RNA sequence: UGUAAAUA
């Protein structure tokens, strides 16, 4: 409970309290971990403070290592820590240089243990984006280099610290993270994780030369391009493992979907998806990758993808069903055929550009459309029993009347 | 007919 001097006749905290009564009391730690007490502290802290009130606040909250961690790891104290940090960064007295290098020492001492903590992880992120950049970078160097970094990316709380590091720190200071993920054995465990799959995507987004990186120098673009390729080369060598994974399929989709990654989207399709379209279309998670490939492939690779589905597999020696018959009725493959039909119809309707590579590839979309149109025409009775077939039939009819 | 993130 709170200190006995701070309660009233009925055991509840007295009204009309001041900030220096508790600061002079030396009982701030009792106030910071109580809900009502910390509710009063963090509101009296947002008001105008004297230079000595800040002096007491800095020493009592971020002045001792053990007491600082005890508040950062506390459900209530972690909020008071973050506000005192902002006052330390807004008070340019003498102790400004000593206070945050001292604060950097306290978290670098307990880096991993704090990211894995549910409440201390917020002190890492807030200090990463609010401290001086020169000191926020030395914080990133405190990250482990061994198996503890794998546990940090896959942690429910610690994964956001790395996503924060990627967001507010220049790449050079966390370039080692890219290589730690780039190594084959670590790439498997992290991409296959519920939270690690999000970490990998966030790294690629910052490593992408899109509109959110036009402020970089070309020297910074070269360093980004070096880390970009290095990560892609590992991902593409393990692409089939990542494409069929529950979580890692979102990374192969993110690469193929992005126009600013078209150089690597073409390498995913050619060295992993090609010659495996029928197989990957029947996989629960890889079928989403197959859809994104059809939607975002360049028209030359799109032709080889179409021709593979239409004429890349031997028909069944007894029934005679080709890959089109198999996919149209498959529990997952039917969406891929629906993706092919939507693309072809979007092209002949003006909803999709047909000029690419200095030529109008319209005649090929019409060619692919006739193939689908006649298979749906010939199998209209068997397709009408399925939800997938009813949408293919009405799509062709809706296009007919345009 | 088919899938994903943590504080009062």
């Amino acid at each position: 409970v709170l200190p006995t001097w701070s309660l009233d006749s009925n055991g509840e905290m007295r009204s009309r309290l001041s900030l220096s009564e508790v600061l002079d009391s030396g009982d701030l730690m009792k106030f910071a971990v109580d809900k009502t007490g910390c509710q009063f502290l963090e509101k009296a802290v947002k008001g105008s403070l004297t230079s000595y009130q800040k002096f007491q606040l800095f020493e009592q909250v971020i002045g001792r290592k053990d007491d600082f961690l005890k508040l950062s790891t506390n459900i209530f104290g972690n909020y008071l820590v973050q506000s005192v940090i902002g006052i330390s960064l807004a008070t340019n007295d003498d102790g400004y240089t000593k206070r945050q290098e001292k604060l950097k020492n306290f978290i670098s001492s307990q880096m991993t243990d704090m990211c894995l903590d549910k409440f201390a992880c917020r002190v890492i992120q807030s200090s990463l984006q609010n401290m001086d950049l020169s000191l926020a970078c030395k914080l990133v160097q405190a990250l482990p280099r061994d198996a503890r970094l794998i546990a940090i990316c896959v942690d429910q709380n610690a994964n956001h610290v790395i996503q924060k590091v990627v967001a507010v720190i220049p790449l050079k200071n966390w370039e080692f993270i890219v290589d730690f993920v780039a190594t084959p054995e670590h790439l498997r465990q992290i991409c296959s994780d519920k939270y690690g799959a999000y970490v990998v995507q966030t790294i690629i987004e910052k490593l992408t030369a899109d509109s959110m990186n036009v402020d970089l120098t070309s020297a910074a673009q070269n360093l980004r391009e070096r880390a970009l390729q290095r990560l892609m080369t590992s991902v593409t060598n393990r692409c089939q493992e990542l494409a069929t994974n529950e979580y890692a399929n979102y990374i192969i989709q993110h690469i193929v979907s992005n126009d600013d990654l078209a150089v690597y989207r073409e390498c995913i399709i050619e060295k992993c998806l090609m010659r495996n379209l029928l197989s990957l279309s029947q996989e629960k998670f890889a079928s989403h990758v197959v859809e994104k490939a059809f939607l975002h492939a360049p028209l030359e690779l799109l032709a080889e993808m179409m021709d593979e589905i239409f004429d890349g597999y031997i028909p069944h020696p007894d029934t005679g069903k080709d890959a089109l018959d198999i996919m149209m009725f498959h529990q997952f493959g039917n969406y891929v055929v629906q993706c092919m039909l939507t693309i072809c119809c979007d092209a002949v309707s003006g909803r999709r550009q047909t000029k690419e590579g200095g030529y109008d590839h319209a005649i090929s979309f019409q060619d692919w459309l006739k193939k689908l149109h006649s298979r749906v025409t010939k199998e209209r009775h068997r397709l009408s029993r399925f939800s997938s077939g009813k949408k293919m039939i009405e799509t062709l009819a809706n296009l007919r009347s345009t």
